[PDB]
């Protein structure tokens, strides 16, 4: 008997902008006709909670309850309840969950790092890096874009915000991109976008090419 | 006794992302107790209000409701409604304001264009200007952000959007911003971020800096 | 009741300079067997106002008045009136006009960004006119000479400058294709505005504005 619930973060938003905030009922016997429901602070109802799952073949409980709410009902502090009621456990139980304010907001700097001679030198693929670092509280979106078209989430790889070594309560991510590098020598446009709540617009934008960092050579300086 | 629907627009809904329906009364009596009651289509009660306005000099009135809502309900188009009853009317005023759907959506390629070289020659203040073309519709945002952090919002002017010439359905806003020759001989890469309903994160930026019309390859002098 | 005339400004002096007057009626409900009098400050005869106005659309009446005067009592200022003789007046009345800082534009052209010629489709080329005062400059777009079509260029109005107290700027917009501007094309801008000295400044650019002239430098392999 564990009622768990899964709350929708800045990830989850702003793929989306459509926040629906789930209940996980777990642990019980494989009885049917559940009885959930996703209540506010005022008692009041919402959405239904369609598309119920299967049950488990291990014989474990599966029920989810979702709700599409809009974001300011969900920043502003409204605890939201989850209601559970069974056959096994016919007494009310209460899941709340919100956002827990209270927490500082520092702002991503971006740095997207190009790749290395090394392992260009082979000419088979390249990958590109963004790293988000300094940042906090978790949660940040990192997607990648090659001008103006989003690139297929089966390419690239966002890490998971693991805390700063030498920063105090910051954190940072990693994503990798791997392009084919005849696609780099081409070398087009490659823009990293990283949506975190402490951007002034929420998003910001770093890009970089196959002649980014290049330093001036031929410094011509004639004379008469 | 007319009635004004303002409503909100992208710029208006974007820079303060607090989305707050207004409207007002004008050519009415200098007379008190005012009702302005907004609703939606299913008639359920919203936020009251106050900050009526004083009178006119011409012996007339002005007054003013203002309510908050959520977005989604805009792009959904719930035709919010706001009425008119006082000690003065003959008869109840009314006004029905939704999201006029029915249109394209098309992207801004913002260019961020670096002031004439007749214009550093003069050596006093020079005019960066952001030219955001191509959208529709209407309503764009622009806002100049110089090293993260914000200008002032009366350093720079955005036109209004005008009709492309070729191009049946476009626009093409402008926004200028006003340097001197001091600040413009540094660099400080000058942002100039577009908010925009048809682009993927809603906001897109550009950065010139005084380094951006070099060939930055060769830096061919030339002494004396 | 009220008369409101459409006075030429700038920009309709110097496009047709055939400058004209205009007075059309509002607020008045429809009627017919209307007169419209334009007439001078000290009262003599005009230009014959003909080409008689319809009904407004909005269970009103308008009335229009036309002249052809020439502007040395116009910039000077003759309070030119149009009498409106109604029946809803029996008081017929006089709706006078008039023509009421002087600082210079200073047009500077802005050749296209070398991020709209990558795409080798469209350019815009765009007369920055900053620093006049009054309003309703004529900007106008020549090329090779010979002036460009009114439908290949737009212009803004003028719009309050930032910091600037009672001056003001503008805009103009030109489109070419990337093969016009990526073969010489010399398109000239130029502004007509009443405080420049000739009256008309004009400004031109090509693509090749900005390579020193003294060395060229190529990149070969
Ligand atoms: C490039 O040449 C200029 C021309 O005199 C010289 O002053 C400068 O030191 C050179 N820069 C570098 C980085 O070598
Ligand atoms: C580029 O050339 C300018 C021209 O004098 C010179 O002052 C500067 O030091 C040079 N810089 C580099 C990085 O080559
Ligand atoms: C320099 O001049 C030569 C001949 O006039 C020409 O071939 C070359 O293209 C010029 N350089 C550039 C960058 O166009």
């Amino acid at each position: 008997i564990r009622v768990f619930a899964i709350p929708p973060s800045f990830a989850s938003i702003f793929l989306t902008k459509s926040t629906k905030l789930t209940c996980l009922v777990t642990d019980l016997t494989t009885y049917d006709s559940v009885t959930i429901s996703w209540t506010r602070q005022n008692g009041e109802a919402v959405k239904t909670h369609t598309n119920i799952s299967e049950s488990h073949p291990n014989a474990t409980f599966s029920a989810v309850g979702e709700a599409s709410i809009c974001e300011d009902d969900w920043n502003s502090g409204e605890r939201f309840t989850c209601t559970v009621t069974h056959t096994d456990l016919p007494s009310p139980l209460k899941q709340t969950i919100s956002r827990p304010k209270g927490v500082a907001l520092h702002r991503p700097d971006v740095y997207l790092l190009p790749p290395a001679r090394e392992q260009l030198n082979l000419r088979e693929s390249a990958t590109i890096t963004c790293l988000v670092t300094g940042f906090s509280p978790a949660d940040v979106f990192v997607q990648w874009m090659q001008r103006g078209q989003p690139l297929s989430p089966e390419k690239y790889v966002t890490s998971a915000p693991m805390p700063e070594p030498q920063a105090p309560g910051r954190y940072f991510a990693h994503s990798i991109l791997t392009v084919s590098e005849e696609e780099w020598n081409t070398g087009e446009t490659y823009t990293c976008v990283v949506a975190h709540e402490a951007l002034p617009n929420r998003v910001t934008e770093r890009t970089v090419d196959k002649s980014t960092g290049k330093p001036t050579l031929y410094n011509v300086s004639l004379v008469m």
